[PDB]
């Protein structure tokens, strides 16, 4: 199958300024790399909308959170708390 | 354009996982400062992702172009391009 979508959002956020010829070239390559993580073909703007949160919510968490909610690969921000509420309720019971 | 929206971007992107007390409430905040910034209630699909692109463009930039770039709060990625392409014209 086609990448993981985390691949293309890597690659939306390690490409870098000197990678082409021009600003100009820069915004076109960025929009190209941005339609491949997003995409505005198949998904609505609110679930394009809960895709940008969901990455801000991985950028914040703490490390050891940061990394076990990667690991879930979570597609949406109710995912990614589901899984660190899953522990904090086997924690309380 | 205006300088408001570089404002609620920065507040999304500053925003803390200590300023909430737990993940659902940060990510409830979250989505509130997301909203307030990307304006999906009056922008289109479209309009959304040339902010998207926009953030990531002046983010690349070397440090002072970045400045330059930012004190101009470019409303879209071409305007952002126009910015740059207007001063190296009156550097050259
Ligand atoms: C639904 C996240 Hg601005
Ligand atoms: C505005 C193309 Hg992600
Ligand atoms: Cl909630
Ligand atoms: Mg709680």
């Amino acid at each position: 199958g086609s990448p993981d979508p985390e691949i293309f959002r890597q690659r939306f956020r390690q490409f870098g300024y000197q990678d082409s010829p021009g600003p100009r070239e820069a915004v076109s390559q960025l929009r190209e790399l941005c339609r491949l993580w997003l995409r505005p073909e198949t998904h609505t703007k609110e679930q394009i909308l809960e895709l940008v949160v969901l990455e801000q919510f991985v950028a914040i968490l703490p490390k050891e959170l940061q990394t076990w909610v990667r690991d879930h690969h979570p597609e949406n921000g109710e995912e990614a708390v589901t899984v660190l509420e899953d522990l904090e309720s086997e924690l309380d019971d």
